[PDB]
C-alpha cells in the first residue's frame, strides 16, 4: 500500500491535443494508471504556453509543465503514504498548491495523482473501482444521455443550442439501453443522409447536419426514434426521451440582459437562400420569454431534460425556471456550477436547479468530487456524471457513476472509443454485477418533485 | 501458465457496432484482455439467427461470442498459455475451413490475442518482447489519413486516403509533434476556405474538394504553413503516402479505372464544377501508372497502396518495376493478408509492401508467419487498424514487436486511433536510448 | 532481476587453448553461465601474450587479461542493472570500451558478459533462450551444412578450398536431416579407410585424407551420399547437396590479382608421386576465370552453396559471381563480412552476396548480432550462423538459429561434441516445439532469388 | 523431493552414434538431465528392431529410449529422489538379469544419474558433495591419452594408450597448464617430423611411429621442450601412464602375446621397416612381464593398465607382485568394473587400482559400493570416460565425491574430454583453499 513511485507522462486526448497520464507504483508492485480529459471558477488546467515548452505543440497546449510539477514537486510529497488514504493525499496536494483554483501547480497534475492513487489502490485490494470508490452497495448502472446532433459554437449550422440527445428512459438495463441508442443513432445518420445532410463527427461523436432551426433538429429526433421502432416519451415501454444542453451562456448579452438565436439571425440578416419561412421567428428573448420558449418545447416535444437553459450569471432565472419547470423536467447546471463547491452550495439555498453536471477535472481531485456528490444526492439534486470534448481511453466516470449510484452519465454519442470506451466498461460492470446490479430508467430521476 | 478460464462477451467498436472482446484467465490468477477491429477470413455477425434483432443492421456477435465460450473454450483449457501457435493451431483445426467460417475470424481472433496478451502478462514482460523477444526495439513512422475520400465520402475525391508521413522526424514522439500541427494547420486552412472539419471514421477530413491534386495541395500548405518541407527526406521533411483503393474504381469488364464521383459531378453539371468537361476520368492500366508518374513527380509521394485493383496483378507487377526503385507500392485489398496471395506477390514482385491487418487472417501465429515470410522478402510490413477500432492497442506492440518500421493506425484524432499512439509514445519511454526511430531509412523494400 | 554478482573465469576450448566462460547471477539467486569460442576488421579477442600471465599456457593464449577485465571493470558497472534490459547493458559496455573493435576491454570479455546476461534472464523468466531472444514465434529448425571434407591451409592433403560440406535438403525434420548426415558421415569413413586413406578427424570433426584435388574430394562426397541410400541433388525426395567454403582470401594474391592451387601447384612442382596424370591441370585463375571455376563445378556437381569464392578484398568479383550465379546458388560472405555492421551494409548496397555467416564473437555483443541479423534478413540476404574452429560445450548458436528463424547454421561435422553438443540442443528444441515447430529443406533459400 | 515426470530421449555421442539422454523433474519443477557414454552391463541398440533403420549400423538406442518412458518411469513416480539406493535396486530388480540385458544398462544408468543430479539441484547442493559428503575435496591428478596406438589405429603402435601424468602439479589448474604444454609442443614435434596431427576418439595423435619405444620417446622429448622433466615425482615432473590392453594381443591357445600390427609391417616388407627383422614380436607371459620391467627402468613409467589379458590372472598377480612397489598395475578389461571380479582381483593380489566405469556396471549405487570396497583394499580408483563421450561431466564430480586422486579423461582437445576438465576447474575455483590435489602423494596405493 505504500507508494514507491508516482510518474507522469505526456500523452494525446480525442482531439488531437496533449494531456496528463500519471501511474503511481506500489510497495506491492501494483500500478495504477489514470488520464485527465480537457474541455471561469473551475479549476486551471496548465499548458504550456509562455514557457520553453510552448513550440512542442499546436497553440502551445503541451503539458509538459504540469507533468514536470507532478514528477518534481508533487511526487516527493507522496512517496511513503499509504496508496488507500485517498483524502489525506488529496488534501496534501490542494495544500502544497494553496491557490483555489490549483493554479500553481495545475488541475491537471493533481487530478491525475488523485485519480491513479485510487486506481492503485482498488487494484492492490483486487477490488473493482467502483466498489473502492463507492463501498458495497455501489450496483445502480446509469441511464446515459447520448449527443447524437449538435449545435451551437464550433457548428457551422445555424442551429443555435449545443447538444441535443436522446435518454432511453424504457430500457430495463444498460445493455438494452446502448442497444435502443444504437438503433436511434444508425436510423437518424441514415434520414440526414437521406435528406442530403453530411454525417461526419464532431468532438462527441455526434452529427451537426446543416439543420436551419432547434425544431428542424428536434423533429429529426423524433423522426429517428420512431423509425427505430420506439415511442418518443419522457416514460413507459419502449420510451426514448431528449435531453438538452442549450448552453445558453454562449448566447446572452450581460448588459441586455436578452438571448438571442446568434447563427439563425445572421442567416436570416444575410437573405441566406433557405432562410425566408423563417423570417418572423422571434430571435431575441428575455429571460422569461426564454422560459416561455422551454415551455412550449416541453409541450411539444419528450424533452425531459434541460442543462444550463439560462446563463451562468442568471441565478434568479434559473431558479425561475426550475420553479416552473421542475416538477416534470431535469433542470441541471453546468456553467452555472462548474463542479465548484461554493456555486453547488449557493444552487442548493436558491433551488436554483435539481440535478448538478460533475466534471473530476472542473474541480481537480477525487476528494472534492466525492464530497461534491455527497452534498448534491442528500439535497435531492441527481448527479449527472460527465465527460469532456477532450477524452482519452480512460474510463474512470463509468466506475464513478456506479460507485455513487448516481443514475445518469453524459459520456457521449453511439462513435468514437473515446465515448464508447465508457459504454464498454459499464457493460462490463453490469455484467460483472451480475443479478446484484439495478438500472431505472424513468425512476432514476428521484430529483423531479 | 495453465488456462483456468476463457470468457468472451460483446461491446462495441468506435463506429457504434459489436464486436468480440475475450478475457483469459491464468493459473496464477493473471487475465489477459483483447478486442477484434471490423472493417479474407469471415467475421461472424448475427443476421439469420436468435440475436438478429439486438443491434442495427443484424450486426451484433454473440453467435461469435457464444462460439468462444461454448466451443473454443472448452477445447483450451488446462493447455499452457504460453504455446501461442499451438493453441492457434487448435482453434484453425477445430473450425476447419479455410476462412474460419464455422466459429468465426473473430472468435478466434480475439482468444488469439488474449492469450498472448495473458502470457506476456504473467511473466511481467511488455507485450512487444513477448511478441518480438530481447531485440523488439524499433519504433515506427507513422502514415496518417488526415484528407478522406472514397467509396465512404460524400465528397467527390475519388481515391480514399490521403496521408502524411513525417519522415524527416527522430522519434516517436517528435513524429506525433509534426503530425499534430501539420493536422491542425490544415483544419484551419479547410475552415478559412468555408469547407467542414468534422471527421470521418479514421480521424480525418472529408471536405467538398474537386479533385485529387486540390486534396494534395492543401496538405503541400499544411505542411509548409506547420514550418516543415513538403520531401520525401531530409531535416523537417514531410512526404505524402496514398492508399488509391481502386479495386473500387475498376469495371472488370471493360479493365478500365474510372474517377466515378468525380464523373458524376460533372455529368449533372453540379455547380463549381464547369470547366472540368475536359478532365480525364477514364483510365487503362497503363494509363493510371502515368497518372500516378504525374503524381510522384509533382509532390512528396513515398508511398502508394492499392494503385491498381486486387484482381490486376499484371498491372501492379508493372508498376512496381516503374517506380518500386523510389515509391513503396503497398497491396491491401490485393493481398488481404492472405498466405498463398502474399507467395504470389513475392514471385511476381507485385509490390514491395504489405498492409497487415490481424482480423484478415484469424490468428497471432498466422500474423507472425506473414510478417517473417514478408520481411525475409525485402517488403515493408505496415501494421494497420481497421475502419472499426477500439481502445486495443495491440497493433501497437505488434509493430515493435518486429521492428516494422511503418504502421497505419489513423489522424491525429479520435481514441480509437490515439490510443495506438500514446502506447507507442509509453513503448519508447521503457526503451529509453535502447530505442530506434528510423525516418527515411525505415525503407529498406525501396531499392 | 536484478544483477547481483558477475564473475568470470578461464576454461578450456576444444583445440585445448583457453577461452571466458561468465557467469551472471540475479538478485533472484537465477544464474546464467556463457562461453565464448575462438577462431582483420573483426572484433579484438584478448589473449595474454605480453602479460604477466603470457606463460601460463602454450603460445600466451591465457585469456585472464580478458577475465580481469569482466571481474574488475565490466562487473561493477552492471550491478543493479535489470537483467532484462540486454539493449541497455550491451551498450554499456560498448562505451565503456569505447573503441570500433573492442580493444581495450577485448571481444571475449564483453561477448561472455553479453550472453551470460540473455542466459540469466530467460532462466529467471523460466523460458527457452530462442524464445526468449525471438519472440513466440520462434519455431524454425535450420538446415545444418555438416563439413565432413576438409583442406586449405592446416591440412597436408592438396586439396586447396577449405571446407566440403553437405547440405541434407530433402530431410522433413531436424532429427531426420541429422540421420541423413549420420549416414554419409559413417559411410564416407568406410569409403576413405578401403582407399588407404585415414579417418582422424579435424578441429570440426571432418576428415582431411590425403586426396589430390578438389574433384576427387567433390567424387568422394557423391559416393558417400549414395552408399548412403540419398540422392546427390540440390532439391528433392532424399536429395542431399554440397556447399563448400572455398576460404578464397588464403589462395590469393592482391598485386597479380590471381587466385592460386597452392599446395597442388607444389606437389606438381616437386613432381611428386602420384601427381603426373594432373600435370597440366590450370592452378592460376583470374577472378573471371575462377568463377568459371566454379561455374563448371555447379554444372557437375549438386553444389547448393559456396561460401568466399573470392578473396575479402574483391567486392567487384563478389558482386560479379552473385549476379552470375545467385539465382540458383548461395553466396556466402565469411571473411569479406565478418559479421561487421559496416560490411554488412556495403554488401547490401553492391549486391555482394545473398547470405552472410553469422558469428557472435566477431562482432562481440548479442544486440549487435541481433541488429545485423535483423538487417541481412530484411534486406533477403540468408543468416547463416557459424561455429568458430575453437567451440566449447555452449550451445547459444543452437537457440540463436531457431529464435531468428534462421533456416540455416554450420556447426560442424558428425563427430566432436564440440559440435555434436549443438545438434543435441536442436534435437531438444525441435522435441519441446512438438507439431509447433517447422523444418525447411529446400524452401529454406529464401534468399535464392 | 518426488519423483514426477521422468523422460528419456535419442541424442548423439562424440563419435556420432546415438546415446540415451535422461531428464528427471520433481515435486518442486527442478529437472535434473544425464547422459550415458558407450565404448559387463549391455548396452541395448536397435538391430532387429522397428528403429534399425533410423541410424547407421542400426545403432539406435530408442528401445532403450521406450524402456525408460515406458517400463522404468511408471515404476519411480511417486518416490523420494533422495533415496538413491532405493531408486537403483528397484531397477536392477525390474530387470531382473545379471547383466541388464532386460532394460538396458543404458536405460537404467540414465534413469540413476539424472535421479542424482535432480536430488543434487534440489537441494542446492554440488553434485561431488550429494555424492560424496562433506569431505568431497580432492581434485583428481588426470593422466591424458596424447598418444595413440592399438586395434583403432593405422599405425603399427600396438599398445594402445601413451598418457602423460603430470605428478609434479600442485593443483588441477596447473595440472592442465602443464599437460596443455606438453600436448601444444608435442604437436610441433610430430609435424616437423612429417607426422600427422589429426586426432582420434579421445583428442590424442596416432602418428605413424614404428615401435613403442618411439612413441615413448616423443612424449619424453615433448615433456622436455615444453620445460618440464621426465620423472615419476619432484618438482616439474611429469610421468607417463600406459594402457597396453594386451587383451587385444592374445592368443588364448598360444599363450603368447603378440605385437601384431608391427609384425604385420614387417613380414609384408613395408617401407620403412627395415632392418627390424630381428625384433621381438611374441612374448609368454613372463617375457611381457620382463619387457614392462625394461620400459619401467628406462621410461618414467608410473602406471600401466592391461599388461596383461583379462583371462591372465597368475600374470597379473606375477606383474602386481614384481613391480606393485613403484608402479601402479590397473584392471581395465580384467574386471570391467563388476563386482565379482574385483572380489576376485582383491583376494588374489591382481592389481593394485581399478577402472571405474559407470556404464559397465550400470547404476550409480553399484558404481559407489565398487569404489568403497576398491579404496577399503587400499586400491586407487581411476574414474573413467569411455571412447563415446558426452557433453555430461559426471565423472568429474564422481572423482571428487570420492577423493579417488585419479582420473582418465582423454587428451587435451575436443569438448568431450575438455568439458570434464572445464568441470574440474569450477568444482577447484568451488573449494577454494578447501580444495586439495594430491600429485604423486596420490599413489596412497604403490608400496
Amino acid at each position: 500500500p505504500i507508494i514507491e513511485r508516482i510518474q507522469a507522462r505526456e500523452i494525446l486526448d480525442s482531439r488531437g491535443n496533449p494531456t496528463v497520464q500519471v501511474e503511481v507504483t506500489t510497495d506491492y508492485e501494483i500500478t495504477g494508471v489514470a488520464n485527465v480529459p480537457s474541455g471561469s471558477r473551475e479549476a486551471l488546467e496548465l499548458r504550456d504556453k509562455g514557457t520553453k515548452y510552448e513550440g512542442n505543440w499546436f497553440g502551445g497546449k503541451g503539458v509538459m509543465t504540469a507533468v514536470d510539477n507532478v514528477n518534481e514537486k508533487i511526487a516527493p510529497e507522496l512517496i511513503g503514504m499509504s496508496v488507500f488514504d485517498q483524502r489525506a493525499i488529496d488534501k496534501l496536494m490542494i495544500e502544497l498548491d494553496g491557490t483555489a483554483t490549483k493554479s500553481k501547480l495545475g488541475a491537471n497534475a493533481i487530478l491525475g495523482v488523485s485519480l491513479a492513487v485510487a486506481r492503485a489502490a482498488a487494484t492492490e485490494l483486487g477490488m473493482p473501482l467502483y466498489r473502492y470508490i463507492g463501498g458495497a452497495n455501489a450496483h445502480t448502472l446509469p441511464l446515459p444521455m447520448l449527443n447524437v446532433l449538435n449545435g451551437g459554437e464550433h457548428a457551422s449550422n445555424t442551429v443555435d443550442f449545443q447538444e441535443f440527445m436522446i435518454m432511453p428512459v424504457g430500457a430495463k438495463s444498460l445493455r438494452e439501453a446502448l442497444q435502443m441508442a444504437n438503433k436511434v443513432f444508425h436510423n437518424l445518420a441514415k434520414l440526414l443522409k437521406k435528406a442530403g445532410y453530411g454525417t461526419q463527427v464532431g468532438d462527441e461523436g455526434g452529427f451537426a447536419p446543416n439543420c436551419k432551426s432547434h425544431e428542424e433538429v428536434l423533429d429529426y429526433l423524433v423522426e429517428a426514434i420512431k423509425v427505430a421502432g420506439y415511442t418518443p416519451a419522457t416514460s413507459g415501454k419502449n420510451a426514448i426521451a431528449i435531453a438538452l444542453d442549450a448552453a445558453c451562456s454562449e448566447l446572452y448579452d450581460e448588459n441586455s440582459k436578452k438571448y438571442t438565436f446568434k447563427k439563425l439571425k445572421q442567416a436570416i440578416a444575410e437573405k441566406r437562400s433557405g432562410f425566408e419561412h423563417l423570417d418572423n421567428v422571434k430571435l431575441e428573448y428575455t429571460t422569461d420569454e426564454l422560459i416561455e420558449y422551454f415551455g412550449k418545447l416541453i409541450d411539444k416535444y419528450p424533452i425531459i431534460s434541460i442543462e444550463d437553459g439560462l446563463a451562468e450569471s442568471d441565478w434568479e432565472g434559473f431558479a425561475k425556471m426550475t420553479a416552473k419547470f421542475g416538477s416534470k423536467v431535469q433542470i441541471v447546471g453546468d456553467d452555472l456550477t462548474v463542479t465548484n463547491p461554493k456555486l453547488l452550495e449557493k444552487a442548493i439555498e436558491q433551488k436554483s436547479m435539481n440535478a448538478i453536471l460533475i466534471k473530476l477535472n472542473q474541480i481537480g481531485s477525487l476528494s472534492e468530487t466525492m464530497d461534491a456528490i455527497n452534498k448534491a444526492q442528500k439535497a435531492n439534486m441527481a448527479c449527472v456524471v460527465s465527460h469532456r470534448s477532450g477524452e482519452t481511453e480512460d474510463t474512470t466516470i463509468a466506475d464513478l457513476a456506479v460507485a455513487f449510484n448516481t443514475g445518469q452519465i453524459k459520456t457521449g454519442s453511439m462513435s468514437r472509443t473515446d465515448r464508447i470506451a465508457k459504454y464498454n466498461r459499464l457493460l462490463v460492470i453490469e455484467e460483472e454485477l451480475g443479478e446484484q446490479s439495478e438500472f431505472e430508467g424513468s425512476k432514476a430521476f428521484y430529483n423531479i418533485k
